[PDB]
């Protein structure tokens, strides 16, 4: 079972812009769960063929990972704070569906949830 295409991070059909909150996501959010302990597995599209899963692409059908959202945000991807939010969303709710609770890779995706939602507490007023 091969890997499917990465989630697009260019599109000039899709409408764009920045916004004070999606420079916070980037500078603030971003920027910390990346330099995570845990961050690591989470840094590039799960390699379904690297790591014998075949099944993986069969069962979770919105990858989504923070290499990803990082050049979405680096490239000016999004309209809005709530689509970026979603993809981290997304993100830690894969890890969760496919794998067993208290896995060493739920764990890692919930220190950096937890993380996460300090920041997203924090998320400033648009501006
Ligand atoms: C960089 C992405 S990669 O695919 O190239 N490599 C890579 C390497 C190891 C991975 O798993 C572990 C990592 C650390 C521990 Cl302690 C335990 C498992 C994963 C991995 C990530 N996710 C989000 C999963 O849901 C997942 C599910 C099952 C197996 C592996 C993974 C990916």
């Amino acid at each position: 079972s091969m890997n499917p295409p990465p989630p697009e991070t260019s599109n000039p059909n899709k409408p764009k812009r920045q916004t004070n909150q999606l420079q916070y996501l980037l500078r603030v959010v971003l920027k910390t769960l990346w330099k995570h302990q845990f961050a690591w597995p989470f840094q590039q599209p799960v390699d379904a063929v690297k790591l014998n899963l075949p099944d993986y692409y069969k069962i979770i059908k919105t990858p989504m990972d923070m290499g990803t959202i990082k050049k979405r945000l680096e490239n000016n991807y999004y309209w809005n704070a709530q689509e970026c939010i979603q993809d981290f969303n997304t993100m830690f709710t894969n890890c969760y569906i496919y794998n067993k609770p208290g896995d060493d890779i739920v764990l890692m995706a919930e220190a950096l949830e937890k993380l996460f939602l300090q920041k997203i507490n924090e998320l400033p007023t648009e501006e």
